[PDB]
């Protein structure tokens, strides 16, 4: 299948594992061909919300959901007094049961924003009653079992309907992304609003620079400390922090900012939760008549979930028009697949382990069924949105994971660099200033498949897990409680913390990929960490939640932090850096700690060292001329000392003979001196002088 890819072009060590990808492609065809002929192909079947759960026509409303394993079923709801009797539901061959009831005194029958539930029974036994799989929104009453959720109608009136005004923003030439939970995205330690991070949080975005908003914790989760991850109610928007019209308005409000907004898509698993999430369907039927595998195959140890059957055909359109219906009803301009790497391997990377090797990539333990549904969304999506943008969340390092179906790959745009965050976690935690590595920085920073994108981030909210504390803290510790008052100067604690936190964020943008990611807060330096109420912390909820106050006030210095942050975008939009191949590590110096490298159009400066000021340290670049500083995390507005001179030019040096590396100095052709006080980092550009003087 058949025969050449050009993948094999970009990486002839794939021609080894032929076989995999002829199998792998054959079943992305075959899948594709049977959509086609029986489905109208996969733009059709990926519209099923207009076929499945509750949809109103002209003078009546339809509803079906698929349930292959009730014996008997109905429609009940606030509509019938919970009583469905004369709403019984008919069964196909295929186990999709339906009903259409007609409008009352020309009216709806069912009221928007009124509860209902799926009720169906088997083998004799007493009514089941479940949230309807397609439902659009679904809330908790609070009455002891602190829930069910009951599903609820959505169909506002003209007076409710969100309509969009803005068009979605062009893809940028490369994604600077502020990841964001809108429920813990307030002061207080309250669920938050989409209205309110829209209004309050999307500007703050905006002024630091970012295109992009990754927004987590969209599709419903009964489990809020979850952080979005066990999804109950895959077409549902979370509502405690609104509505569906809310979540329109917000992702309406970036775009007249000019922001992209991609949302997670949690397609990995699903909640174990049986009254309110898909695991309600499951009464013992064979696989091919649940959503699920059966056994250990659709159980997942570590997230303590169920597991899709990618294969099965319900399924397919399930999951299919699940990103359909995002993009196309909310606006969305992308998605992050999250977990993908449990997705890639029968064993979910749980207990592993990659080498790198192709043989743990390629084998009987990747999962083609997943891989197919995967190629499959990605052929849809970029179809619907040709400038979408579709990240994976991958920890394996797949090869071809992000390169397009039409090559032979599995179709995604950027993968997130998720080696990068634990290098500096262990440095930080475990290696005194002066054991810091220049050379192992460079290589976390620098190992990535240069064929395929990026997206790097310093550090995360780590909730997969349990939250860690951030670089901030990390550096600083118990002292931002007492020591970040602008009025005093800082000990040395808050001085070495503050310039490192600026130094890790901007290394790890500049040299760590083609795309960049910040969680809310961690831009400006926020102390602590983040958690959710569980037993583990005593059910404390303190952490969920952002204390912008601190940013907010001028007497602190998180201002600081915050002002590099919206610099260093700035200086991307400017020099666009992240989208240049050109990438020379030029310096890495282990006595002198100082790391020196061009990304771009960009020299760049790094000293580590804790004391030492280096005066006219020469450095490598490309092309002579006078160059100037573009971005020094030294000066005052930074917090810095503002020992570095932004008007001085640095005239370059000849450095032996263009290609004679050995007559170069550090392999490039030019050089020229700078300053480089103890923890700065530096860009420099070159002053065009034909344009500039």
């Amino acid at each position: 299948e058949v025969d050449h890819l050009p993948i094999y072009d970009l990486d002839p060590k794939l021609e080894e594992f032929k076989d995999h990808f002829n199998y792998r492609i054959k079943r992305y065809l075959d899948q594709k061909c049977l959509i086609e002929k029986h489905e109208g192909g996969l733009e059709e079947f990926s519209k099923g919300y207009l076929k499945f759960g509750i949809n109103t026509v002209d003078g009546a409303t339809i509803y079906r959901e698929w349930a292959p394993a009730a014996q008997e079923a109905q429609l009940i709801g606030e509509f019938n007094n919970w009583n469905g009797a004369k709403h019984k539901m008919e069964k196909d061959k295929f186990g999709i049961w339906s009903i259409k009831i007609s409008h009352v005194n020309g009216k709806p029958a069912i009221p928007h924003n009124s509860k209902v539930k799926f009720r169906f029974r088997h083998g004799g036994g007493a009514w089941v009653d479940r949230i309807p799989a397609w439902i659009r929104y679904a809330t908790f009453d609070a009455s002891k079992f602190g829930a069910p959720y009951d599903g609820v109608h959505w169909d506002p009136p003209a007076c409710e309907r969100y309509v969009f005004k803005h068009p979605r923003p062009p893809k940028p030439d490369a994604p600077r992304i502020y990841e964001a939970h809108v429920g813990m995205s307030g002061e207080e330690p309250e669920v938050s609003t989409y209205r309110e991070f829209a209004d309050n949080v999307l500007p703050r975005i905006r002024a630091n620079n970012y295109n992009t908003v990754q927004l987590m914790a969209i599709m419903e989760h009964s489990y809020y400390a979850s952080f979005g991850y066990h999804v109950t109610n895959f077409f549902a928007v979370s509502s405690r922090s609104g509505t569906p019209e809310d979540l329109k308005y917000l992702v309406d409000k970036a775009h007249s900012l000019g922001l992209r907004v991609l949302m997670d898509v949690v397609h990995s698993h699903a909640s174990n939760n049986v009254t309110d999430g898909l695991n309600g369907y499951d009464v013992g039927q064979n696989t091919h008549e649940s959503y699920f595998h059966t056994g250990d195959r659709g159980y997942h140890k570590l997230w303590d979930s169920r597991l899709f059957n990618y294969a099965n055909w319900e399924v397919l359109r399930f999951l299919l028009s699940n990103l359909r219906y995002w993009m196309d009803e909310f606006m969305f301009d992308g998605f992050r697949f999250d977990g993908v790497t449990s997705m890639l391997y029968h064993h979910h990377g749980i207990n592993k382990g990659f080498t790198g090797n192709y043989k743990e990539y390629f084998s009987l333990d990747t999962d083609v069924d997943a891989i197919v549904y995967m190629m499959l969304a990605n052929h849809l999506m970029h179809k619907l949105l040709p400038e979408a943008t579709i990240v994976a969340e991958d920890v394996s390092g797949m090869p071809v994971l992000c390169r397009p179906v039409d090559e032979g790959g599995v179709g995604f745009d950027f993968r997130l660099a998720m080696a990068i965050p634990d290098r500096w976690i262990d440095y930080l935690k475990n290696k005194e200033d002066r054991k810091w590595s220049m050379s192992e920085i460079v290589q976390t920073l620098t190992n990535r498949r240069y064929t395929e994108k990026c997206i790097a981030y310093a550090e995360s909210h780590d909730q997969s897990i349990v939250g860690d504390k951030t670089i901030a803290f990390l550096l600083m510790d118990k002292e931002m409680y007492t020591g970040m008052s602008d009025l005093q100067p800082a000990s040395p604690t808050i001085n070495r913390g503050i310039a490192l936190q600026k130094m890790i964020h901007f290394i790890t943008m500049a040299l760590g990929g083609d795309g960049y990611l910040n969680f809310m807060g961690n831009e400006f330096g926020h102390p602590e960490w983040i958690d959710f109420p569980r037993e583990g912390n005593n059910w404390s909820y303190d952490k969920c939640r952002r204390q912008w106050s601190l940013v907010d006030t001028d007497h602190l210095r998180y201002k600081y932090m915050n002002a590099f942050d919206q610099a260093m975008n700035a200086l991307e939009e400017e020099f666009s850096f992240l989208s240049s191949s050109k990438q020379i590590v030029s310096d890495m110096n282990e006595k002198d700690k100082v790391i020196v490298f061009e990304r771009g159009d960009l020299v760049f400066v790094f000293n580590f060292h804790p004391n030492k000021t280096y005066k006219g340290y020469k450095v490598g670049c490309d092309l002579p001329g006078k160059y100037r500083v573009a971005l020094d995390s030294d000066a005052l507005v930074f917090g810095g000392h503002g020992r570095v001179g932004h008007d001085v030019d640095h005239f370059t040096s000849p450095e032996g003979m263009p290609g004679v590396p050995e007559t170069n100095f550090n392999n490039r052709p030019n050089s020229f001196k700078v300053l480089s006080p103890p923890r700065t980092c530096v860009a420099y550009y070159r002053v065009d002088e034909d344009r500039e003087e």
